[PDB]
């Protein structure tokens, strides 16, 4: 069990967590301004994204705040407390994502025009706001700018394969 | 100054702070699910709000996270480190607010319906995302559910008057 004290400690860490609502998420601190993520459960399970532009700060020793906005218009504020194996995340979903989540279940990078046309056309308000604590079930050192971490759609057994060490090689690349 | 350790230490605290971008803001933890705010600087300078429903948690000892969504559509995620006199805020502004913050420059409570029509009528995207650290320049024990704290429109010398003890009497009521 490693102690996180600095931003450098945090960057390059790969996480799997589960919100109190039972929603399982995956997330990767690729470099100081970039994140990859993959959704395994809940309303938007199936969604995954690479090269997401984000603000990443250390609030105070070992506590990290990540802020971004998505192609669908979803806003995300995550607070990592890895020394306590926990997170707090607030997700602000546009109305249309709650109504039609199926649209957004894709590799969003390959469907940006669809997301943006959908977010303009459909309802934004009222937002669905999900502020929840989470338990971290996996933490691995991927190194930074590792393009293999999140590079395929989720499948049901994936998080288990990751946690059992059946997914990545000695280079932290896909088996 | 005082150590903040629990949610009760935090609730009822009245704050003034200045973000790294120079925007001065005022904020009040009215109760465990409600905030009051008043804006002194930057984009929406002059806006003030009472009775904004918010999610308030303590992340870990003395660190507090406040999440809410506004009548204009703005999404907010605030992090308080009152023991270090530091804040980090991320404000996700709808595009039309950055376009015409003046509509929004008002006592929002008397203008909910205007804000709702405005947010549907005008452009949401792209969002202006403002993630910034802030120095806390004032903290006062207001007590919970004190409606005097934020009960008038900002004026130029107000944060100075508050800091220099010329705004409240000993009961934390307006002078
Ligand atoms: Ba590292």
């Amino acid at each position: 069990t490693k102690t996180f004290k600095t931003l450098d400690d945090f960057l390059g860490t790969h996480f799997i967590y589960t919100y109190d609502n039972g929603w399982e998420y995956e997330w990767y601190a690729k470099n100081d301004h970039t994140v990859d993520y993959r959704i395994h459960g809940g309303m938007v399970a199936g969604q995954w994204v690479t090269d997401q532009k984000a603000d990443i700060v250390m609030l105070t020793e070992g506590i990290y705040k990540i802020s971004w906005t998505e192609p669908t218009g979803t806003d995300v504020a995550l607070d990592f407390m890895p020394n306590e194996k926990k997170l707090h995340g607030t997700i602000f979903f546009p109305k249309w994502v709650e109504e039609h989540p199926e649209i957004t279940v894709t590799y969003q990078n390959e469907h940006i025009d669809l997301m943006e046309q959908s977010r303009e056309k459909y309802a934004t308000y009222p937002k669905l706001v999900v502020p929840e604590f989470a338990n971290i079930t996996y933490m691995g050192d991927a190194g930074q700018n590792n393009e293999d971490v999140i590079s395929e759609a989720p499948y049901k057994e994936m998080p288990n394969d990751i946690r059992n060490g059946k997914y990545f090689d000695q280079n932290y690349h896909r088996l």
